[PDB]
């Protein structure tokens, strides 16, 4: 089986992955940049092994510098994470070909909902609900292009399958020649929606399970800030409809790993628009309300094992939430690197933190600017939101500016507190 | 109802009751010594009044001053944690009589479980299991002293109604003389125990639930080191039987609020020993295994609400433990005072810390050691354990010494990890 994978990431996720290796027995290698030495899991690693400099292009998107590292240590698997290479094709290609496991799907499948017209097509094969549109690429044939956004009905956007919007008829044939400048389609342009997406989790045995949802609604510039699980007004039937299809979309298109399919929410009703095929930033809220370590079981699969639980095993229970803190300048949003002389993180009761920093560590410039994902549990929405605020009002970051003032009036807006905002609900209130 | 809570207590149980209050919108008084003015409950209150100087006797045990805190802040409530004044009924009697709520059980509750020989007649009278005994005070009439001990079964035990062996009858007249040297009883002594507790709660509406057990049994001079719940071996008809047991004993008493019915278990067999009339440092274990904020739960109900469950709701769910981390040497347990240059916090899934400790702060001398109560859930014991291993290898407290390593020794014990370890392994260990 797997006894020793090499973590190709870095920050929380890494230390999240090294935290779940540990757990199994597994044995691990942090692979690093120069500027990443003193990272929490490089020093809590089994092995590690510098990949390159401070640049990612040059480390963590070292495609042969990290497949030589496997190859040194002998190791067995390669966990992606998040970001970086977990969604590149000829990553997991290279990976296999050259002997190991690649913690997540196959090339195959990360090509096909790689690209946005096939991922489409796919799921509308699998029945999971789609935007309206093209279903397929747009020509220049012009008459033909407005019959169809036509039937669609305006607004329409048309969208790389690798984004401009067009409101009337007249605006159509230039908004699409010059968005190709690669290939493009259209569908409907959804202007209130809500970012409500799928948890799923698909083995080598032929079983898939879904794991409710989360809400990822407040987000600045398409950037997820605040997550929460699951998603107000969502019932359990609509869950269980939404979610079935998507564990056998999961079959049909031989998924394997962890993953989410991720939806535009309207008026009732889901429009599929990406299919992450990877762990999130923000499953921790899942885990929070359901009990599934959702990285332990990517180990699990990824070693050949079943999923640990069945379908009706999982019962959504109570409510969390997730707060993204950015070493970032709350209003700028412009990145603060440097040294935190002291930390001091919250606790007690259904309170989580998952954190690579500590008092003394340097944040450094040359990746994200995530330093903490703050995470709250309570048997209520009420409670989860009155235990995130108490938290963030113990948390102290000093030497660095943080974000956490932003999400102490994100959780006090009385939209917020009523719940189900849109996506575009933080950008107008700021 | 209640508005705002006098804590009179320090240290992390102070920072637990005030996170409890803050998500209630219930206001905070923290009253504290002169050498507690940094400590971060202090430092979060809506208001702080210095109640005397560093020694317990001149602050925390101060009475009059704790009552003339709540009188000039025009408070409603003083929550006592545990230790200090917790049982002391005479403080009780005043907290009531001046006006204030005890967030605790009344006065004569308190008294009636505070002396061991009344404690034992109410539980027998309940049908709660006792260790046999002689139900009632020993004379000195050695003839029939003799007689009793000779029904019971030697070894027993002479024990202050407010501690000395016999293993033979010749030993026992000048046994029990010297033991009054105060009223005295004798019971069965019992040799190979674990210590199993039952945690209870009961409301002024007629309620009483119980909320399964924890198995304390790693002590060191009758200072519980790590606990755990459940208790490992005991079936949930056991827990039904014993618990249900507790619940009407409450009910009989005229119980109030959280408390906790403490056992010696052999062979099977539950046997009483002391009924805690408070809150206890370990209550967290069971809130991981319940899903209940027992701190919650007392405030609710020292309000006039409801136990805010029924019994059919509460379902044990996985496993958890908890290790008390003290500022003391590992090997001497001698108290290690001082400054606390760094702390790094562990984290993740299912790991849980509840401390008043930070970078920067100074430890006193005037207290008990206790700085952090590092907490594990997992849906095993074996995850649980593991989880917890991991997470103690990840703290890091810089400037004082810890019992880290202690606990480190204790989880990997092979005797620990196969679980049921008696009172006495862990002094015969070392
Ligand atoms: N049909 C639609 N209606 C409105 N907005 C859309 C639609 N399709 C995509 N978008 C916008 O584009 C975003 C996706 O951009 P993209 O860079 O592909 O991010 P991701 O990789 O998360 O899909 C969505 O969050 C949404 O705001
Ligand atoms: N019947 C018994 N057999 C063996 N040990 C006993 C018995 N009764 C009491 N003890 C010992 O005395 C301890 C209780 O001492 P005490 O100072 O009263 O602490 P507590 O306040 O927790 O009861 C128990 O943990 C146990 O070790």
């Amino acid at each position: 089986m797997l006894e020793k994978v090499v973590i190709a990431n870095r920050g929380e996720i890494a230390l999240r992955i090294l935290r779940a290796c540990k757990e199994l027995g597994i044995k691990t290698v942090a692979v690093h940049s120069t500027a990443d030495r003193d990272l929490k899991h490089v020093l809590l690693a089994d092995e590690t092994i510098c990949i390159g400099p401070a640049p990612s292009a040059k480390s963590y998107l070292n495609i042969p510098a990290i497949i030589a590292a496997a190859e040194v240590t002998g190791a067995d698997a390669i966990h992606p994470g998040y970001g970086f290479l977990s969604e590149n094709a000829d990553f997991a290609e290279q990976v296999e070909r050259s002997g190991f496991t690649f913690i997540g799907p196959t090339a195959d499948v990360i090509r096909l909902m790689g690209d946005k017209v096939s991922a489409i097509k796919a799921m509308k094969k699998a029945g999971v609900p789609c935007v309206p549109g093209s279903d397929g690429p747009v020509s220049n044939d012009i008459a033909k292009n407005k019959e169809i956004a036509k039937r669609i009905g305006y607004p329409i956007i048309i969208k790389a399958s690798g984004m401009r919007v067009v409101r009337s008829e007249d605006a159509l044939e230039e908004s699409i020649a010059m968005t190709k400048a690669d290939m493009v389609y259209m569908e409907k342009y959804l202007e209130n929606p809500r970012h409500v997406e799928i948890q799923v989790l698909a083995d080598t045995h032929g079983n898939a399970v879904y794991l409710a949802e989360r809400d990822c609604s407040m987000q600045r510039r398409h950037q997820k800030v605040v997550e929460e699980a699951p998603a107000p007004g969502i019932t359990e039937e609509v869950r269980r409809d939404i979610g079935s299809r998507c564990a056998n979309a999961c079959v049909e298109i031989g998924y394997r790993g962890a993953g989410t399919f991720e939806f535009l929410y309207e008026n009732g009703e889901f429009y599929f628009i990406e299919m992450n095929t990877r762990i999130q930033v923000e499953h921790p809220v899942t885990e929070m309300i359901t009990g599934v370590d959702l990285v332990k079981e990517q180990l699990r699969i990824a070693a050949g094992l079943p999923i640990s639980f069945k379908q009706e095993d999982i019962k959504v229970k109570g409510h969390a939430m997730e707060c993204r803190i950015n070493a970032e300048d709350p209003k700028t949003f412009l990145p603060s690197p440097g040294k935190v002389n002291h930390l001091h993180s919250p606790g007690g009761l259904g309170v989580r933190w998952d954190s690579h920093v500590y008092g003394g560590y340097t944040v450094p410039p040359h990746y994200d600017s995530m330093i903490a994902k703050l995470i709250t549990y309570g048997d209520t929405r009420e409670v989860a939101i009155r235990r995130m605020q108490n938290a963030l009002s113990e948390t102290i970051i000093d030497g660095i500016k943080t974000n956490i003032p932003l999400h102490e009036l994100i959780l006090e807006d009385e939209n917020f507190q009523k719940g189900g905002t849109n996506i575009h609900y933080l950008e107008k209130k700021l």
